């Protein structure tokens, strides 16, 4: 069984961290665009701190180790990212080596859900504006930097409504077989392929996500029958795009990882923020080059 009080020894955890040096936040400030042709809500933040910037879990600092064990088995460490924008964010990584370009196992989305479920109490979503994104960057052009297996947990801004939401209301959780495939949003220019989640974690076991996941990536598997793709994982839904690059063409040249595919992206360069402030959709254009042609 997964940790609990969880919640409690991340923050814990971290604020020491940031306390004793051991990991450094970047610097940074978001603001909300509208993409005026998309209708997509882009979350946009900017480090130029970054711009300076050009296996480090095999044995990781002991401060940075939030527990050493997840579950019974010996299977995951819960680290702290050393270099988080967004407080807090953590990090899901396989005990043993295993590849960056590995597929997730059953398990391992399993376990992140779980990890989701320890930091968003529910009571409901017009309670609370606490929310948490679960993301996995798979392949040399998925944003991956790393190549040791990593899944990466990470609060999600307060008032925030990335269109993977839109897409799934009303919408009731299912698996592609005939009708409707995972749900796909036509307004935008980027193929990725979604499905909600059952309203009650309750309805969630090792097995939906297993099946969720595997036909998520049949169909942006086609996209290629190298190998690239984003997974993102919320309470209320799952995603997975496939990437062709990791970073834009001509009018930004943005590195792009998992969350610029839920709407969120980070910016190290003040012409390119004034750049995408002027013209929103070019993020979606940029979606396009970092990604596949929208397919729905
Ligand atoms: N010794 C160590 N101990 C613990 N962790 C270590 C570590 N060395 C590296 N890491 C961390 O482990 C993760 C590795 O996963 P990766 O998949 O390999 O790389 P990444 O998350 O895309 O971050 P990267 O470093 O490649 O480039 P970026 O400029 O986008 O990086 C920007 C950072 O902000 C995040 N980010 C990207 N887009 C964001 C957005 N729109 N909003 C908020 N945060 C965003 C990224 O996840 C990343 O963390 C990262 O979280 C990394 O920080």
């Amino acid at each position: 069984m997964i940790e609990e009080n969880l919640k409690q020894k991340i923050h814990d955890k971290f604020v020491a961290a940031k306390k004793n040096g051991h990991l450094k936040v970047t610097h940074a400030e978001s603001k909300k665009l509208k993409d005026p042709q998309t209708t997509t809500q882009y979350w946009v933040t900017f480090a130029p701190s970054l711009a300076l910037k050009p296996d480090p879990f095999a044995n990781p600092d002991e401060e940075l180790v939030v527990t050493e064990d997840l579950n019974g088995d010996g299977e995951y460490k819960l680290l702290l990212n050393k270099f988080p924008v967004v407080p807090e964010h953590s990090l899901l990584v396989t005990s043993e080596f295993k590849d960056q370009r590995s597929a997730l196992t059953p398990s391992d989305l399993m376990t992140a859900y779980n990890v989701l479920c320890s930091l968003q109490g529910d009571k409901d979503d017009d309670v609370t504006c606490e929310r948490y994104l679960v993301f996995y960057n798979c392949g040399p052009h998925s944003g991956s930097s790393q190549d040791h297996k990593a899944l990466q947990i990470m609060q999600m801004p307060e008032k925030f409504i990335p269109f993977q939401d839109v897409l799934c209301n009303g919408k009731d959780h299912f698996l592609p077989t005939f009708n409707a495939e995972p749900l796909q949003d036509d307004k935008v220019s980027f193929a990725h392929f979604v499905l909600p989640l059952p309203e009650s974690s309750d309805q969630v076991d090792e097995d939906l996500l297993a099946m969720c996941y595997v036909s998520l990536m049949q169909r942006a598997l086609t996209f290629f029958q190298t190998k690239s793709y984003n997974v993102l994982l919320t309470k209320k839904w799952i995603c997975v795009v496939p990437r062709s690059h990791a970073k834009s063409g001509p009018p930004l040249m943005l590195n792009i990882n998992s969350t610029g595919y839920c709407g969120m992206i980070l910016v190290k360069d003040r012409e390119k923020l004034e750049n995408l402030t002027e013209d929103p959709h070019l993020v979606d254009k940029s979606l396009l080059q970092c990604g596949f042609p929208n397919t729905a």
